[PDB]
């Protein structure tokens, strides 16, 4: 004998430049075997997502496994996960087929705006030691810039702090800096830069009449940057 796939099942980061598909050969090693292998369009698209291999996977006598390079195609457009497959035919004599023989590999995107929330909810600190970076996550993924605003709030004792973080492309973390006591600090929504092309396109899909959407454009919406369970922070100050 049998030749089957194993890993039957690869995930795959669209920017992982390509990965290894291994193939097993069962039973009789003795003699060569071979098999061939055909990738084949799942939601993901060769051309667009991968690219397409039709392929000869050799077993000299003594080897019972092979592997074989698939390239995974990178973009800058948002897409949900996505799927194609690899099947293999054409044995050599000797030997029969199992399970699997058909292995599955899915696409995920990285082209998200993307999810923005802090990372606790409280945090004690010190008397007054100056300074002391207040974080800020960027979930997954980090294309696009995203503006988004900060304001503070009492619950003196510290600065007011108010503005417009700036997460440029692959920027995934930023910090406001401040400057028994407690006071609660928010985030509001993130937006895209307002004149970023992309803020734009979306702008005109965000009015074609959503039973309008094309596929693409659907997927186009929720590309938009979001927030996350807490949007809010409590200073414990002692
Ligand atoms: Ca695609
Ligand atoms: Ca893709
Ligand atoms: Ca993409
Ligand atoms: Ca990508």
């Amino acid at each position: 004998i049998r030749m089957y796939f194993e890993p039957g099942h690869y995930t795959v980061m669209e920017n992982c430049g390509e990965f290894e598909v291994r193939v097993v050969r069962r039973g009789d090693i003795s003699t060569y075997a071979s098999v061939e292998y055909e990738t084949q369009d799942g939601t993901a698209s060769a051309g667009t997502d991968f690219v397409g291999r039709k392929g000869l996977l050799s077993f000299p006598p003594g080897v019972d496994e092979q592997r074989f390079r698939i390239e995974v195609i990178d973009d800058d457009v948002f897409e949900e996960d996505e799927c194609f497959y690899i099947r293999l035919f054409n044995p050599s004599e000797g030997v029969k087929l199992a399970v699997p023989m058909i292995a599955t590999v899915m696409i995920l995107d990285d082209d998200h705006a993307g999810i923005f929330a802090f990372t606790d909810s409280v945090f004690e600190i010190t008397e007054s030691v100056g300074r002391f970076e207040l974080k800020v996550m960027r979930y997954s993924g980090a294309r696009g810039t995203v503006i988004v605003p900060y304001w503070t709030e009492n619950d003196k004792d510290y600065e007011g702090a108010r503005g417009e973080l700036v997460f440029e492309n692959n920027e995934s973390e930023k910090f406001i800096d401040l400057f028994d006591v407690s006071f609660k600090v928010h985030i509001g929504e993130p937006r895209l830069a307002p004149d970023d092309e992309l803020a734009a396109k979306i702008k005109e899909v965000e009015k074609k009449p959503v039973q309008d959407l094309t596929e693409l454009d659907r997927i186009l919406l929720l590309s938009k940057p979001r927030n996350g369970e807490l949007t809010t922070a409590y200073v414990r100050i002692r």
